[PDB]
């Protein structure tokens, strides 16, 4: 019977009673990476991420930081391999940057080839050593030229560019790469990028954040959502049809949560809940199970969410081999008033339900997951027992679905100088607690998951944070990138992997 | 009888001998900017400059620097008007960066009402403090989604965008502007940018340059000034028939050198010097005045030269009310091949001549300009009257023509400290010298010049250079821009202008 602590302390950071031994043997263990956070814009045409950064500063992170230049991975990427090496992993996650490979966007306008060369090398690496690759072909970060010409994930025209990118990768890679993963995060762009502008391309209404250049919180984030489920599951059925001679698997990105009730025994609390795991997770795996969204957003959501005709919901339906599940955190949930007529009601809104780290008794879930210092009733906090919870509920309510963790993990302050940067115990705490409930859930529920990526290989641009924060299990120094150097928490997860 | 100094040491600082009152009552005395060089991409979407200082990081300069903050002239305009009222001066030509408003490129996908505001308070500001704005509609900051495209200027698609946001440009701001330049400096993009690759967009030849992501040197420089004719010609008939009530002027901007025989007694190389007053100047004079190439490109280039319609050939034909000349150094010329079959070719080579700031005999053309410090044999030397031959030949051959000297200017290192850059006697020599020459010509040969705009109003980002050198009357400091102070230049600048 395995036992996995909530709260601090926590003492599953020694190996001796929590190891790579302690899963199954074909289980793979990583971290993960994505491109516009990592590489530098040299070599590459300009992307969303690049536009809205630079439009919009004070979105980018406090300091104002950017990826241009970042830990500078298109040159060092070769230090980002030796990482791996040295943690001994068998898995890295790492993201294509449509605007490397395919400057213009369109497929027909042309392909970079030194873009290709790129990632060729970089895969060719990892395999040397004994790494197998998960590549996301699109996390967040698409030509800017497709948000000009028609706004992105806004117009069906996506689709068809979208598809054809994915060919392109599909062609040059599929060879040596065996998991791919199609959009990161199916909630995020459609609510950030689109609903409340914290995220490229930053549209909203005027009078949720007057600084969007364009936009409708209510409307565009069901039909950006709708199109990236259609966008998927076409690069899904291509994958399928045309490249199953590669004998790979292909998958989305869900970022998923747990939500529990505010007050446990108020049944208004609870219905929020039920609610937000509807709004939260249904909102795409409704249709990748079944091919419909969840009737609850049918009736609330009503002329604002999109239909998907026959055969759209069959080809949505059942559009992954696999799930691969980001988990951070969970939130307490408790009613909250959908404002439809107001002019800053937000899709947000509609789930009906407000979200805290404290429920209504005064208990926060858990430790301290990312201070926030301008309102520290912002305070997030996490709670390691919902990655089990979650996972459970995938099998249950899912079909049992293959599943890989793509991302997990915890920022420290980018304020701490190097010295304390270094000692990142409670990185160590939030990975081994999280990966103690991992292992619980895998032997108790039986939960088809095999492999895990903790984000992130080393330090890099966070999205919305710039610089300010750190979530790398390596240290980069910012004025001179080139080592990545293992931090205890790398340290310490080199020796869960080979104990 | 006006007597001006070719050599050093020059006596023109002196404005006892010579300042404002030297010229006609109307003359109009100021300064000069461009918009990618000094605002900053907050509030605007990207463009191709921002595109290749990216995506070529070490073709933006030798530090790599870049106009993502610069000066930011966004947030500080005021400062810079306070610099013009400081000067009193009479004159401003700034640029409005089209990727402020109209982010997306083509008009009827919507317009930024913010960056519309931005350039209302500008032009407001200025004439509220007597400065007469010169707006330049394209100083080469193209938005980078025309040439994700369509590849900008090098496809005919570009005319009706460039005239559907010059129209935007008169029916926003025309009812105060009353002076309007198309392009800056003609001969630069399809040269820089299409030619040899060291500015935006970066097209060349594969043996040119390896890094060109696409382009032929030897062709693509013709079809790209071709249409910069056509767009330019098209913007001022818009502006000549729709928006006469305006009575304001438009025109190109030309950048103009002198050329003198690398040996003077030499019949090859005196006809290299003329081959080169026709392929640099005569490439655009010769449409603007006439309709059509001049006989020598027509005879050499061949094939790679289109040809105008006969109504293209009159719409070119007198399209300008006024030329804005940008007017820095001379060289000599001597007798070139032309290998019009090697890989390697480009447009420039058609002319037939080498270009030097050394004669036969050893004598080296006037006083340093630009030290080239990888290099000393490629130090750049300037001419002062160059400017009195170059308005000469202007007058002389082109139809005695408006004209107003839309940039004149020498850098100083960056590397030099602020006291050092501060004490900037040499611009002081530059500046004089051509402005005795310039008030020399007007006098002696009735050229019609009316106003001088010297480059730079303050420190800014130099195209090809990042921050390495300084051109600006107005010191900048780096590490914290809201102050532009007036360097010894500017101080006499001021005193020129009001003695
Ligand atoms: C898995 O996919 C199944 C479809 O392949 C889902 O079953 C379908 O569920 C829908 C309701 O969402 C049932 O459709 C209703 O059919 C009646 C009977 O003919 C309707 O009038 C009703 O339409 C009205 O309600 C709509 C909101 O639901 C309004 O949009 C519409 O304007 C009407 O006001 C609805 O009819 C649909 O109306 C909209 C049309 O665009 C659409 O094509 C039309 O079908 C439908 O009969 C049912 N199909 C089958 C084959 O059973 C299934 O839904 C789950 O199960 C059913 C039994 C219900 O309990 C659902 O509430 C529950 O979600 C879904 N499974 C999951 C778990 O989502
Ligand atoms: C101002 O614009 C005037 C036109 O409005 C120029 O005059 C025209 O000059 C052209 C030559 O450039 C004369 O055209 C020739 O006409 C004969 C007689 O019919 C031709 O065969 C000759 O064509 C051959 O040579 C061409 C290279 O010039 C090749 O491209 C072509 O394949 C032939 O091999 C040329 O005919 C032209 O051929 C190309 C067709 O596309 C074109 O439409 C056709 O006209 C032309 O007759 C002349 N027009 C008039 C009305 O005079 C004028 O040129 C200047 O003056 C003329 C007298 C010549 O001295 C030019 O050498 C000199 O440039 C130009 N002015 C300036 C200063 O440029
Ligand atoms: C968890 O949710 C439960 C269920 O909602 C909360 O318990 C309820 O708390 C209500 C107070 O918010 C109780 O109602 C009140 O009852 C007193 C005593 O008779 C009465 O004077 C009140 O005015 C009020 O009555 C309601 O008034 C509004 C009417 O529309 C409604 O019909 C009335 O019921 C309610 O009795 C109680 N329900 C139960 C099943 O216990 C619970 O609140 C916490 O515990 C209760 C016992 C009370 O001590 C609250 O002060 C305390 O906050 C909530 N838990 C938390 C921690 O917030
Ligand atoms: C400015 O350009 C002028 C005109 O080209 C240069 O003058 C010419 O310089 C040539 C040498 O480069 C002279 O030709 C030579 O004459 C000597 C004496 O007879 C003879 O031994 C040579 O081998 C050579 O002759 C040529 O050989 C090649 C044949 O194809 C051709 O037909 C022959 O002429 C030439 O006479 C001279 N022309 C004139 C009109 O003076 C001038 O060069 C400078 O001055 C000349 C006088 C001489 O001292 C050169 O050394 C000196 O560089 C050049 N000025 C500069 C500063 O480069
Ligand atoms: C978001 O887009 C929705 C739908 O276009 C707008 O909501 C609509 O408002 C128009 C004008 O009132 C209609 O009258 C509809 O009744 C209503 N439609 C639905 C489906 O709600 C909404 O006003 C607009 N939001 C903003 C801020 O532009
Ligand atoms: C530049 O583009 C020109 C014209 O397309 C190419 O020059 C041509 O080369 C093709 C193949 O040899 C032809 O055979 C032509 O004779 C010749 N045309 C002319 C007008 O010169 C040139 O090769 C290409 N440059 C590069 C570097 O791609
Ligand atoms: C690994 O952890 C297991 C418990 O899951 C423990 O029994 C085993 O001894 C540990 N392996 C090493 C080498 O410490
Ligand atoms: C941040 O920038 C936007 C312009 O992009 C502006 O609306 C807002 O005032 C700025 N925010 C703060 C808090 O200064
Ligand atoms: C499969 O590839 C073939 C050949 O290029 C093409 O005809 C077919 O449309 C492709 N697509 C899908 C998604 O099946
Ligand atoms: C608009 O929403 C903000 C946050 O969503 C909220 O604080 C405010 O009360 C709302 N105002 C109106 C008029 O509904
Ligand atoms: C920066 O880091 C690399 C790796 O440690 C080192 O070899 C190089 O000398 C350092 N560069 C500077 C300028 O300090
Ligand atoms: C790498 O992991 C393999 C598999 O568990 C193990 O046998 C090998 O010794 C490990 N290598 C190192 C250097 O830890
Ligand atoms: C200005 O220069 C002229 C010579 O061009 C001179 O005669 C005049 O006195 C000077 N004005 C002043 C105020 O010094
Ligand atoms: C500069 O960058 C380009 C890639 O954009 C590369 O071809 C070249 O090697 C670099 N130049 C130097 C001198 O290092
Ligand atoms: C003039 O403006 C009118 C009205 O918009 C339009 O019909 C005409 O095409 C315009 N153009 C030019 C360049 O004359
Ligand atoms: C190619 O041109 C470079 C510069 O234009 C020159 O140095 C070289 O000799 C040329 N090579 C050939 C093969 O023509
Ligand atoms: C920077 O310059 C402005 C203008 O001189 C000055 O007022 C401000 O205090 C300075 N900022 C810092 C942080 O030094
Ligand atoms: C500004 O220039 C005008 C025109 O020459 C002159 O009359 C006025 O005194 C000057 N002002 C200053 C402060 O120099
Ligand atoms: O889920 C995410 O969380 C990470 C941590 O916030 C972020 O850096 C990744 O890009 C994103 O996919
Ligand atoms: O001619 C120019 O010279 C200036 C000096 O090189 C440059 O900064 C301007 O942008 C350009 O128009
Ligand atoms: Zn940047």
């Amino acid at each position: 019977e395995i036992t996995c602590q909530e709260n601090l302390p926590f003492t599953c950071g020694n190996t001796d009673a929590l190891n790579s031994s302690s899963f199954s043997s074909d289980f793979i263990f990583g971290v993960a990476s994505s491109a516009y956070q990592i590489e530098g814009t040299i070599g590459r045409g300009l992307n969303i991420w690049d536009g809205f950064t630079h439009r919009y500063p004070n979105k980018s992170g406090p300091d104002h930081g950017n990826g241009d230049t970042t830990c500078d991975s298109f040159s060092y990427w070769q230090k980002d391999i030796d990482v791996l090496d040295e943690l001994n992993a068998t898995g890295y996650r790492f993201s294509i940057a449509w605007s490397r490979i395919i400057p213009r966007g369109k497929r027909s306008r042309g392909v970079n080839e030194k873009g290709i060369d790129y990632y060729h090398g970089l895969i060719s690496g990892l395999i040397k050593k004994g790494i197998t690759p998960f590549v996301t072909l699109f996390h967040w970060d698409l030509p800017q030229t497709l948000q000009d010409e028609y706004e992105g994930f806004l117009d069906p025209q996506i689709i068809d560019d979208f598809k054809d990118y994915a060919d392109l990768c599909f062609e040059e890679f599929g060879d040596s790469v065996k998991y791919w993963l199609t959009i990161n995060q199916l909630y995020s762009v459609p609510t950030r990028g689109y609903g409340s502008a914290l995220d490229a391309p930053g549209r909203c209404s005027p009078t949720v954040d007057p600084s969007c250049y364009a936009g409708n919180s209510s409307t565009e984030p069901y039909i950006v959502a709708h199109h990236q489920l259609l966008a998927h599951a076409k690069v899904v059925d291509l994958y399928r049809k045309n490249y199953t001679h590669q004998g790979g698997k292909i998958g989305p990105t869900m970022i998923t949560r747990w939500f529990l009730p505010y007050n446990d025994t108020d049944r208004h609390s609870i219905a929020a809940t039920e609610r937000m795991k509807e709004f939260f997770l249904g909102w795409f795996m409704g249709p990748l199970t079944n091919g419909t969204y969840p009737q609850i957003m049918i009736d609330t959501v009503g002329e604002r969410l999109p239909s998907f005709s026959p055969e759209e919901s069959n080809l949505v339906k059942g559009s992954y081999d696999f799930l691969g599940l980001n988990y951070y955190f969970t939130q307490y949930a408790q009613p909250s008033p959908n404002p439809v007529n107001s002019t800053n009601h937000t899709a947000m809104m509609d789930a009906g339900a407000k979200l805290t780290y404290i429920n209504a008794s005064g208990h926060y879930i858990g430790p301290l997951f990312e201070k926030d210092k301008a309102d520290s009733t912002d305070n997030i906090y996490y709670y390691p027992k919902g990655i089990y919870s979650v996972m459970d509920y995938f099998k249950n309510k899912y079909y049992n679905p293959l599943i890989y963790v793509t991302e997990n993990g915890i920022s420290t302050p980018g304020d701490e100088n190097r010295n304390q940067s270094m000692l990142d115990y409670t990185r160590i705490d939030y990975l081994c607690s999280h990966l103690c409930f991992l292992n619980k859930v895998i032997k108790e529920k039986d939960v088809n998951v095999k492999g895990y990526l903790a984000w992130a290989l080393g330090d890099n641009y966070e999205f919305n944070k710039g610089f300010t924060v750190r979530f790398g299990l390596s240290y980069i120094d910012w004025n001179n990138v080139t080592d990545r150097d293992l931090k205890k928490s790398g340290q310490w997860y080199q020796s869960f992997i080979s104990p």
